[PDB]
């Protein structure tokens, strides 16, 4: 396969406007990248002129004013360059990708069906839209501009550093690889540990998934405690892994800080050494160190652009592979012929289109069909693939295999696709309603129709019926809340679309089987009763569709063995603003929940504070050193520099230790809180109603994802941001007090421009993250429309709707293009304004410091210290501000957690106070006056005053009709559900006022669906009893005859079983389930359908096991088997929920057995 395409080939769809936009964006990116080292050079010059002219205040003032004006110029240039790069790059990328998406969809729809059958799957073609949006759109829009900007930053920083002071720049260049290596090691270790932790969390989520999808048996066998214990053990494993991750992260940050501080101490000492020997000044030294570091960071940030370039190269190679392919059918004569005035007597004398995915096997053998002109024909046979193949051959899907197919004596090779498709009124299995308005779907047959023609076409489907009462009539769309059901109007919509097309030769297909007779009867009256009936083949439900048809044309082995009259029968055997007060209260409650860990957090908090202070100290030291750089006394400079270097090394050691401490303790408390919350949520979920589990929102996958997502958000957001906000608040406080006590005038002035600085820095962080949001979410409508069109390429090609589909695609993609353009313009303008205001604030601060020094109010050293410390504090505040959205997300996640946890249950399985349980039960049960609503579908009500009797020690074999009630009765006696007015009357007492756990301790359940747990069958049998020994398991296996096959298995009781397991036979796993029921050893055992699909030996063995199990004491069995139910005291058949005669199998009186218990016995024998 192709491993990529040339990078320049990614710009295939770029026009002159795209080229000029890319040029402007490149220039803007280059200037914006080069600006920052230029600002560093200007800052160095300003500091040199401000510190070297203490004797002459005048010249100092003019130089400071000049360099403040230079700062303003740099800010304006940054504004212009950032605006240009962001807007131009974003818009050009969007334009190119939209053009390529349109071309890709057009090419895909222009391909043949065999292309999707053999070369590329349809799912891959649909996924290509999203993979394009993710890689190709993103690399050429933002990643390329970022790459240019970071290359410019790196080159300009290196040039500035090596032109200012080449020796110190060389030393910093040697330093940079140390930080790079430390960061790389930290990232690799953290990624590996996080991968392991994610695997452990996935195992825990799998445990939740398996215990929620199969709650029927978990609740019945009071296994919630075992599930909670297993989940707790998995969470302990994940918690140890999380502790290791936190320790590794703390160690990495500590090592980074230690290396940075030690290397900066060395660099400051060497810069001092240069200053004494008059090779430079302090400002140049600081500037060159910072510039070389900025260049290294620029390379580091530019690497991801290269990664995105590689990904987009691969994706664009795939996209161009799909686009550049040429269709095979289109290679014929584009002129063709149009015979016109079709009669409809086409003759398919031999078949073709052998599904080239499987050319060795020929699915359809050559046969003659010869549909008569103006006469209906219907053919049934094979397994539905033959009829579909005949339809495909009729719709010019020809691939030369055998003979030819002709229309009215004209072979289709001379015919044209654009005309032949117009003559075919296809109706398929799926109506294939595209995401658009109803009037567009109906008009899709031919765009040259009007409203009146659409009205007449829909008139056949009972005028409008459901359509007229729709919110917007024909203009409503199917994407939003419309009908959203297969048994809806969409089939009639497809029928109307066919009617709006030419009523020539047409290919009917089997319609829906749900809803009522109106839809199908409309199908015949619009497709068979309009005269000139065509080939209306029926794949399934041939009870009356083919009986009404005049021809049968049976299709054994892909050939017409018999054709003609329809009277003769055959061997058919088919079935037939958000609130914040409550949010803060919720944080208070959550912090109360994890109270035992406060000390941990508290200790970590202390470390956090210290860490913040350390940062401030570093800043101070730098400024202090800068001041010492501008001191005529050389020896005093030596002493001060040595003192500051030693203090910096001490700060490095302290930073390592306390960063490790802070991160480790905060992650420890976060993981403990997360585990406690997860356990609480699982305990709350398992203690709920079965009707609660029946809801779609509480589906197994949904609950698993909710548990895996909400807890992770509550962990990460809360822990990370609480640590960050504590350390940054400490940094802010110490910085503010230091700046004030040094020079409160300058400190106050800088605090005035504090919001401007924090806004500019948060915009800088957003720019580094990316100014384009979710790209796939922008084109969601277009993507889903394209996916629907491609998945139904047969329908699109049948109606010649490729042009209409691509036009709708362009119409859907234009608003995202305009929105992207405006978003890019707004983002560029805002970012540029923020940067300009930031540099204006810097210039104003320096000018005010110079003015204060000029008037004798302060000195150079105090002012420079205040400035640097305050700027560092502002940067920390900006970091907190940009981490705040994670706080918002964690708050909403924890709100969801608490709303789930505080949910109250109408039934509680563990009632603290109730009448005591008897050790031995009598077993009698009454179901007097049962009225069960079944709240899953309240529109359907069952058990019309149902009444059930079962006294001690006899098997109750009520069966009823299949598909009505059945297992629901069992669901009542476990009290999974609650009858509206029913009375459960077991053992002369009421369950609804009784403890559920005590009863479930005494009842056995074997549902018709097999139940499998874990990986070993041993615990599958053992699940019945909490403390079942080996002897009990052996005995229960012998009673159920389960020992023989499980001994035949190699691993035996420890055989790998489950969804990924051996996937053994249904009978064996049913034996396992009944063995588990015997292990429970319940005084009351309840059975279910036991004869779904088994062979003779397995059927006999499981029946013997059932007879052995029911013997001994009271049991209820339903099943569906004919007779030989052994214990046949009374057998009841439900009639739409009402109570009917409980005719026994002895046939005492022939009223009930002759009524319902007669036909099914003869049919099943």
């Amino acid at each position: 396969e192709i491993r990529g395409v040339a990078f320049k080939e990614l710009f295939r769809f770029a026009d002159g406007l795209d080229y000029v936009l890319m040029g402007i964006g490149s220039v803007g990116a280059f200037v914006h990248g080069c600006s920052l080292p230029l600002f560093l050079r200007f800052f160095a010059d300003l500091v040199n002129s401000f510190g070297s002219n203490s004797n002459n205040v005048e010249k100092m003032m003019e130089e400071v004013l000049k360099y403040a004006l230079y700062f303003l110029v740099v800010g304006a240039a940054i504004w212009a360059s950032s605006w240009a790069e962001i807007s131009c790059w974003m818009w050009s990328g969007e334009r190119q990708t939209t053009k390529m998406r349109i071309k890709y969809l057009e090419a895909a729809l222009n391909q043949d069906i065999q292309f999707f059958d053999t070369e590329v799957r349809t799912s891959d073609v649909v996924f290509a839209i999203n993979t394009d949006a993710v890689m190709v759109q993103d690399a050429i829009s933002e990643k390329l501009g970022n790459f240019i900007h970071y290359m410019a930053t790196f080159v300009s920083g290196f040039i500035v550093g090596f032109t200012a002071v080449w020796q110190l720049a060389l030393v910093t260049l040697a330093v940079v690889p140390l930080i790079a290596v430390i960061g790389g090691i930290h990232t690799t270790t953290l990624s590996k540990l996080s991968n392991k932790s994610q695997e452990s969390l996935s195992q825990a989520g799998n445990i939740v998934e398996q215990t929620v999808v199969q709650i029927r048996v978990v609740m019945a066998f009071v296994g919630e405690s075992r599930a909670s214990q297993a989940y707790s053990s998995a969470l302990k494993i994940a918690q140890k892994l999380g502790y290791k991750t936190g320790l590794a992260k703390g160690m990495g940050l500590g090592a980074t800080y230690f290396v940075v501080f030690c290397c900066y101490a060395l660099l400051l000492w060497y810069g001092g050494y240069l200053v004494r020997h008059h090779l430079t000044n302090g400002g140049l030294a600081i500037a060159t160190m910072f510039a070389v570091m900025i260049g290294g960071l620029a390379l580091g940030q530019s690497a991801p652009s290269m990664a995105a370039f590689a990904k987009a190269k691969v994706a664009a190679a795939k996209i161009f592979r799909i686009i550049d392919h040429k269709p095979t059918i289109e290679r014929n004569s584009e002129s063709g012929v149009e015979l016109d005035s079709v009669t409809g007597l086409v003759e398919l004398k031999n078949v073709d289109f052998s599904y080239p995915s499987r050319p060795d096997v020929k699915i359809l053998n050559n046969f003659c069909l010869s549909v008569p002109a103006g006469k209906t024909i219907a053919l049934v046979g094979s397994s539905g693939s033959g009829k579909s193949t005949v339809v495909s051959l009729i719709e010019r899907f020809y691939d030369p295999n055998s003979g030819q197919v002709l229309l009215d004596g004209q072979d289709l090779k001379t015919l044209k696709l654009r005309w032949l498709r117009q003559q075919i009124g296809l109706v398929s299995q799926e109506p294939a309603l595209f995401a658009t308005s109803i009037k567009e779907n109906i008009l899709l047959g031919r765009p040259d129709a009007d409203q009146v023609e659409i009205e007449e076409a829909a008139r056949v489907a009972n005028a409008h019926s459901f359509i007229i009462k729709l919110p917007d009539g024909f203009d409503t769309q199917v994407g939003e809340r419309g009908l959203q059901l297969s048994g809806g109007q969409k089939q009639r919509i497809a029928i109307a679309r066919a009617m709006l097309k030419n009523p020539a030769i047409l290919l009917l297909d089997e319609a829906t089987s749900a809803l009522d007779s109106e839809s199908e009867k409309l199908v015949q009256e619009a497709l068979d009763r309009f005269m000139i009936g065509r080939t209306t083949l029926i794949i399934a439900h041939r009870l009356s569709t083919i009986r009404k048809a005049d021809l049968v044309a049976v299709l054994q082995q892909g050939s017409v063995s018999e054709i003609g009259t329809h009277d003769e029968l055959f061997s058919k055997g088919e079935n037939g603003k958000l609130a914040f007060k409550d949010q803060a209260n919720s944080f208070w409650r959550l912090a109360k929940m994890n109270s035992p860990e406060w000390k941990y957090a508290l200790l970590g908090s202390v470390g956090s504070v210290i860490c913040g202070s350390l940062s401030a100290f570093f800043a101070y030291v730098l400024s202090a050193v800068l001041s010492v750089y501008y001191n005529p006394d050389h020896e005093y400079m030596i002493k001060q520099i040595d003192k500051y270097c030693y203090l910096l090394i001490g700060l490095s050691s302290a930073a390592l230790v306390f960063n490790t401490l802070q991160h480790s303790f905060w992650d420890i408390v976060g993981e403990n809180l997360t585990k406690r919350v997860r356990e609480k949520m699982l305990s709350a979920v398992l203690k709920n109603e079965m009707a609660w589990f029946d809801q779609e929102e509480n589906e197994s996958a949904r609950i698993a994802a909710r548990l895996a997502l909400d807890a992770n958000n509550v962990r990460s957001a809360i822990g990370d941001r609480i640590s960050v906000i504590v350390q940054n608040t400490a940094l802010m406080l110490v910085a503010c007090t230091a700046g004030f006590v040094l020079q409160w005038r300058l400190a106050l002035v800088l605090v005035a421009v504090f919001p401007v600085v924090v806004a500019a820095t948060v915009l800088q962080k957003m720019f580094m993250t990316g100014f384009s949001g979710d790209l796939e979410a922008a084109h969601a409508k277009g993507t889903q429309l394209a996916g629907e069109a491609i998945a139904n390429v047969r329908t699109v090609a049948a109606f010649n709707s490729e042009a209409k589909i691509v036009r709708l695609y362009t119409a859907n993609l234009e608003p995202p293009l305009k929105r992207c353009f405006w978003k890019g313009q707004i983002a560029g303008s805002g970012y540029g304004v923020a940067q300009f205001c930031l540099y204006a604030s810097y210039a104003l601060g320096l000018w005010y410091a110079s003015w204060l020094v000029k008037h004798g109010i302060s000195d150079f050293s105090k002012t420079i210290r205040v400035f640097m410390v305050l700027m560092v504090s502002a940067n920390g505040a900006a970091e907190t501000l940009t981490l705040a959205p994670d706080f918002i997300k964690g708050g909403q996640a924890m709100r969801s957690v608490f709303e789930l946890l505080d949910r109250k249950t109408e039934i509680e399985p563990d009632d603290p106070d109730t009448t005591p349980v008897p050790d031995r039960l009598r077993g009698e049960v009454e179901l007097k006056h049962i009225d069960f609503s079944y709240p899953s579908r309240p529109d359907i009500q069952i058990f019309r005053d149902l009444s059930l009797r079962a006294r001690a020690g006899k098997t109750l074999a009520l069966v009823g009709p299949s598909g009505c009630g059945k297992s629901s009765v069992i669901s009542l006696i476990q009290r999974f559900y609650e009858p509206s007015s029913g009375r459960v009357m077991i053992d002369g007492k009421d369950i609804r006022k009784y403890n559920l756990k005590a009863i479930r301790k005494h009842i056995a359940i074997v549902p018709q669906e097999p139940c499998l747990f874990g990986t070993t069958i041993y615990e599958n049998i053992a699940y019945g009893h909490e403390c079942a020994t080996e002897a009990e398991i052996i005995q229960a296996a012998t009673l159920a005859s389960a020992h023989k096959f499980i001994s035949a298995l190699p691993e035996g009781y420890k055989t790998y079983v489950g969804e990924r397991g051996v996937q053994l036979s249904g009978g064996q796993k049913q034996r396992i389930a009944i063995a588990r029921a015997l292990v429970r050893k319940a005084e009351i055992m309840l059975l279910d359908e036991a004869t779904s699909a088994l062979d003779a030996e397995s059927e006999r063995s499981v029946q013997e096991a059932l007879d052995q199990a029911c013997s001994g004491r009271t049991s209820i069995v339903v099943a569906h088997r004919l007779s030989t139910i052994r214990n046949a005291h009374v057998i009841a058949v439900i009639d739409d929920g009402k109570v009917a005669e409980q005719g026994s199998h002895s046939h005492l009186l022939k009223n009930h057995p002759d009524g319902i218990y007669a036909r099914m016995i003869q049919l099943q024998r």
